């Protein structure tokens, strides 16, 4: 399992579509099983007009997302297959920036696993953080948690250097190579990520399991 984080890093490409006209962005996501990324949902939606609700970005039946591995292979996914955590409350907080993609059952990618068990991490803690900054390849290998966030029970937000624009959706491993939580802020606003919660890693594999 020595590079199974690694080959589980996907980079993402976003096109969406408004009318007749595209306007293209990158994102992360890691796989965690077969055919199923984990990654946030910003790659996919924004803050309605009120902040009232999570809102696609582009036309969600125009839209076309792809995923790429590091050793090239690629595919590509719908509007359709998106499973968000909480897109209704998604302007809340960071505690909703979550989401699941069901990839067709032909896709047989190599994968890592959601850890079973839940986890708390403490500060002072080192974690390891892949990602695509720019749509480059990035391993932050041992960041240190400097700062925790309770966003509710058993929920945390962390806080760790290395991240930037690119890398949210990125998976946060244990020392294991499990999955445990995933990047979701690179930008000048303090980078770091999320600590899945037992409800939310229920919920993964509640997905999971329907493939």
């Amino acid at each position: 399992s020595n590079n199974v984080p690694k080959n589980a890093s996907a980079l993402l490409r976003m096109n969406f579509v408004k009318g007749n006209q595209v306007l293209s962005g990158t994102g992360s996501a890691t796989f965690i099983a077969p055919n199923v990324l984990l990654t946030v949902a910003h790659n996919f939606i924004n803050n309605s007009a009120d902040n009232s609700t999570g809102e696609f970005i582009g036309d969600k039946s125009k839209n076309t997302y792809e995923w790429q591995t590091p050793d090239g292979q690629k595919g590509s996914f719908t509007s359709e297959d998106i499973h968000f955590y909480n897109k209704k409350d998604y302007p809340k907080g960071f505690i909703y920036d979550l989401a699941v993609i069901t990839l067709p059952q032909s896709t047989r990618r190599q994968h890592a696993n959601l850890v079973e068990n839940y986890s708390k991490v403490n500060v002072n803690d080192k974690l390891n953080v892949y990602g695509y900054p720019r749509g480059e390849y990035a391993h932050l290998k041992d960041t240190t948690v400097e700062i925790e966030q309770k966003y509710a029970n058993n929920t945390y937000g962390v806080q760790y250097q290395g991240g930037k624009a690119g890398m949210s959706g990125g998976g946060i491993f244990n020392s294991k190579g499990e999955v445990i939580g995933l990047h979701q802020n690179g930008a000048e606003n303090r980078s770091g990520g999320l600590i899945l919660s037992p409800t939310q890693l229920d919920w993964i594999r509640s997905i999971i399991k329907g493939k």
